[PDB]
């Protein structure tokens, strides 16, 4: 239309919409007061139904990003943002988008005190949870919370009326919560690929985990899919939330319309309601891969002919073609053969004597052996030997990376063992690979924040499929001469909080050990783990309390 805001308030109707701005909002300004938006938001809201009402109405052909900054530049924590055109303002806003925004971790409330404030105001309620995960995860699947937001309202609705409310509401607000750091670290790869890589780099990636998934579908068919979701995730990386959700709308839309030419496995994904499709098909199986089907074609002649008379279109089938028949094959992987068979194709184009040996050409072998090596190692350790076996030789690696960065993404790498190590050899690299890059991602958006190495950066600016390699081969840090002493840390209240929260911390210390004594032997080190705990348990099963 001729005004945008109508136009995306039509379409998405008010909920979502109002949904869908104050979360732009608190991903841009993720410090203002949750009642100070609302306000914004409803302003917005009121505003856009005079542009509904009639178009020609003033101030309604602006688009969405000036209206949007206009409002947010009328709220010593001043970045100063408001800096005159649009190109400029949004593209700020975006720059300053805080990955760790430092905010008090949120406590949460007894049951009954959160279902009673449910029953009070359930419309503000619904808004506190969009606006508190918005602020910590700037770079959240927008309509992918609109999901979980509706999910959290379910379990409310659903439990606050049961016998034993918190028996209920709790397994629940848990599981909801590791699907939202889930969706979230899944969601801030994706933005990273786009903006540090390309456009190029994206559809890349998602030519060969979409025809892995949807093998049964035509090459322009896949390669539709994949602008169209480009466009998608474009529009929500970049502040463009409104066109984000509406397109993902109208995106499984053209899809459950299509089923057939794309996958059998659609089913009742399409079943589930507006929003329940998006999040299905997202997640949604690999379909079977079609029988009788070739391999190659044994070199054409014309290889050279068709490479040089559509290049991109021709590695993308290359790429299209390989990925649907292996399901196995880890999307790194894929980029890696899809990469090694381009430059491959660019030296030799005698060509057919020169490009014959390509398919020869190592790099399968090397994840292989990754997985069925370390799942072995994670089995003899278990998860929280194994992720302190990490802190250990990680912090070796960078001990100059902050240790709150080292915890959490040697946590996270750890949890690999648990997830992947499951799935029989076939879903292992599917599931490992894709996973590892997500977590290697999380350390390098941390680190690109505070940066402190060069060695992590080097990884992180360096090819996004050669991280993982990269960073396994960064050596030890032996020019960490400086290991300055920490007598306050160590000193250990920490018996009210829960026994996840309490190793967290214990974690926290075995990598400032190393920090202060590097080159101290993991025999010596593992000693002063096992007392520091057997300490910590001693002294609060006594009635020593806070003195011991
Ligand atoms: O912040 C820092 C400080 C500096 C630093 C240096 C190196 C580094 O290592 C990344 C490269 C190895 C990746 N491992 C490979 C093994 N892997 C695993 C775990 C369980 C099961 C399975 Cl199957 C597997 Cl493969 C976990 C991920 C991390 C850091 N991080
Ligand atoms: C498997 O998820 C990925 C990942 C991990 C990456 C990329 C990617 O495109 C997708 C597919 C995108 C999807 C499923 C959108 C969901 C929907 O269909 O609504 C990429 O380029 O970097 C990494």
């Amino acid at each position: 239309h001729k005004s945008e805001v109508a136009h995306r308030f039509k379409d998405l109707g008010e909920e979502n919409f109002k949904a869908l701005v104050l979360i732009a909002f608190a991903q841009y300004l993720q410090q203002c007061p949750f009642e100070d938006h609302v306000k914004l938001v409803n302003e917005v809201t009121e505003f856009a139904k005079t542009c509904v009402a009639d178009e020609s109405a003033e101030n309604c052909d602006k688009s969405l990003h000036t209206l949007f900054g206009d409002k947010l530049c009328t709220v010593g924590e001043m970045a100063d943002c408001c800096a005159k055109q649009e190109p400029e303002r949004n593209e700020c806003f975006l720059q300053h988008k805080d990955d760790n925004p430092n905010l008090p971790r949120l406590v949460r409330p007894e049951v009954d005190v959160m279902c009673t404030a449910f029953h009070d105001n359930e419309e503000t309620f619904l808004k506190k949870y969009l606006y508190e995960i918005a602020r910590r995860h700037p770079y959240f699947y927008a309509p992918e919370l609109l999901f979980f937001a509706k999910r959290y309202k379910a379990a409310f609705t659903e439990c606050c009326q049961a016998a034993d409310k918190a028996a209920c509401l709790l397994p629940k607000l848990d599981e909801l919560r590791d699907e939202g750091k889930a969706s979230s670290a899944k969601q801030r790869l994706k933005c990273a690929s786009l903006q540090k890589f390309g456009e190029r780099a994206f559809k890349a990636w998602a030519v060969a985990r979409l025809s892995q998934r949807f093998p049964k579908a035509e090459f322009a068919e896949v390669s539709k899919l994949v602008t169209d979701l480009t466009k998608v995730h474009t529009e929500c990386c970049h502040g463009d939330l409104l066109e984000c959700a509406d397109d993902r709308a109208d995106l499984a839309k053209y899809i459950c319309e299509n089923q057939d030419s794309i996958s059998s496995k659609l089913k009742e994904c399409c079943e589930k309601p507006l929003l329940e499709k998006s999040h299905c098909i997202a997640e949604v199986e690999n379909d079977e891969m079609p029988a009788d089907l070739p391999s190659l074609a044994v070199e054409s002649k014309d290889v050279c002919k068709n490479y040089a008379e559509a290049k991109d279109v021709f590695l993308g089938m290359f790429l299209y073609e390989y990925a649907r028949r292996h399901p196995d094959y880890s999307v790194v992987l894929l980029l890696r053969l899809a990469k090694t068979y381009e430059t491959t194709l660019e030296k030799c184009c005698d060509p057919h004597e020169c490009y014959a040996k390509v398919f020869d050409e190592p790099l399968v072998e090397e994840p292989q052996n990754l997985i069925k090596q370390n799942c072995e190692l994670f089995e003899q350790l278990g998860e929280y030997k194994f992720q302190n076996a990490l802190l250990v030789r990680y912090t070796k690696k960078v001990p100059q990376v902050s240790t709150p960065t080292l915890v959490e993404v040697s946590r996270n790498l750890g949890k690999v063992g648990s997830k992947c190590c499951k799935h029989p050899e076939a879903k292992r690299m599917p599931c490992a690979e894709d996973y590892l890059s997500v977590v290697l991602n999380q350390l390098c958006v941390l680190h690109e924040k505070t940066p402190v190495s060069d060695r992590v950066t080097k990884c992180c600016t360096e090819s996004l499929v050669n991280r993982r390699p990269c960073f396994s081969a960064l050596e030890v840090d032996e020019t960490y001469v400086p290991k300055e002493f920490n007598a306050e840390t160590f000193t250990f209240d920490i018996c009210t909080l829960s026994e996840k929260e309490r190793q967290i911390k214990k974690q926290t210390a075995l990598v400032e050990l190393v920090k202060h004594k590097p080159k101290a032997t993991k025999e010596q080190l593992k000693a002063v783990m096992d007392d520091f705990a057997a300490f910590v348990e001693k002294c609060c099963k006594a009635d020593d309390k806070e003195t011991c």
